[PDB]
């Protein structure tokens, strides 16, 4: 099994690097980044995160349904294309292979 929850992991200390702000969205806004893996809300969001990446190997990801509460957070097409770049870094990062067409799916609903 690739270790999807340690290439989220990166995925999240890549994408809040490059977009702070982005952080300010979630339940650990104002964590610091080497925290992260300490708090309760991150804790809960990184598993949901990891959950999507299995869904969308295992056949089952609905991203019409994701891109569609994505819009309800005020989040869209910009912040996916970033969100893109970061998960192909982390993926790589981990030897893992690349997730770019989940992204591309989602963003085809944005
Ligand atoms: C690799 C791309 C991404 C994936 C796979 C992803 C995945 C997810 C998943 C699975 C959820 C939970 C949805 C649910 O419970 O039904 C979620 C929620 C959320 N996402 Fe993302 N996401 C991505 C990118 C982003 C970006 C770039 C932002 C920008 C701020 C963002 C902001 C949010 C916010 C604010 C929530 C709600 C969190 C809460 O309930 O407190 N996501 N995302």
């Amino acid at each position: 099994m690739v270790n999807w929850a340690a290439v989220v992991d990166d995925f999240y200390q890549e994408l809040f690097k490059a977009h702070p702000e982005y952080q300010n969205k979630f339940g650990f806004k104002g964590v610091a980044l080497g925290s992260l893996k300490g708090n309760a809300a991150y804790k809960t969001q990184a598993g949901k995160t990891v959950d999507y990446i299995n869904a969308f190997i295992g056949g089952s990801a609905d991203a019409a349904g994701l891109a569609s509460r994505h819009k309800g957070r005020n989040v869209g097409s910009a912040e996916f294309h970033n969100a893109k770049a970061c998960l192909a870094k982390a993926c790589s990062a981990h030897g893992a292979p690349d997730l770019g067409h989940a992204i591309d799916d989602i963003l085809s609903h944005l």
